[PDB]
């Protein structure tokens, strides 16, 4: 069903249908001596599509736009970027060369700029404060607070009941938070606190790394988290 690292190589990205206009991307990258899939999201949104995160680099994303363009046959003309680090801002040069319009908050600019990364073109206001909800296209973002990391962002599309979480929410495979050098363990339990309760109608959670599943990926994610910081 849902590909897995064992059947994605890198360089190559596979498209997942979660609902009637809503994919997942998946893709593989080598980091620190490990290969890892990393999810995005596809949101068609009429004749066109939204793209959320990168397909983490250049060749990736290259790769990604050509499997859109097989599979879907429409042109993506906006992306979002739900947090500064490389699997969700590296192929942004790639994406804004094509025509895309690239967008992230204020303090994902400054954060992936501040790490040497690409930087999206567009700022996404409205997003500062915990809680904080914006609607862009065919989806909703929130803000649920700091987590994964202080400017994480997740997307939820009110036509499917479809939530991405990015790195703020973990698959139930998981026993622990992963890479927590910019994260806040404290707050991250209430940050998803938030989105359970923003969210309760959501069908399918889709975490930054891994399989999709229910609700239950959430608190999950809380209970992890919090016995991460023992
Ligand atoms: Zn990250
Ligand atoms: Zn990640």
């Amino acid at each position: 069903e849902y590909p897995t690292v064992n059947e994605i190589p890198v360089g190559e990205v596979r498209l997942y249908q979660i609902a009637d206009g809503v994919w997942s991307h998946i893709a593989t990258q080598s980091f620190d001596g490990a290969v890892y899939p990393s999810n995005g999201l596809i949101v068609r949104d009429g004749d066109e599509l939204l793209l959320i995160d990168t397909a983490w680099g250049a060749k990736n994303t290259a790769a990604l736009l050509a499997e859109i363009e097989k599979q879907i046959g429409l042109p993506v003309t906006r992306a979002v970027s739900t947090h500064f680090h490389d699997d969700r801002v590296g192929g942004v040069d790639v994406l804004r060369a094509a025509g895309v319009a690239t967008y992230a908050s204020p303090s994902t600019r400054r954060l992936a700029e501040a790490e040497g990364n690409e930087i999206p073109t567009h700022s996404l206001e409205g997003l500062s404060s915990s809680g904080d909800a914006v609607r862009f296209g065919p989806v909703e973002l929130f803000y649920p607070g700091a987590a994964h990391s202080t400017d994480n962002l997740v997307v939820y599309v009110p036509s499917a009941n479809v939530l991405y979480g990015g790195c703020a929410v973990l698959e139930l495979s998981s026993t622990s938070a992963g890479n927590v050098a910019d994260a806040d363990l404290a707050e991250w339990p209430t940050s998803v606190e938030r989105i359970q309760k923003h969210y309760p109608e959501a069908e399918v959670v889709i975490p930054g790394h891994g399989l999709p599943g229910g609700l239950d990926l959430l608190q999950h994610t809380a209970n992890v988290v919090k016995a991460h910081k023992n």
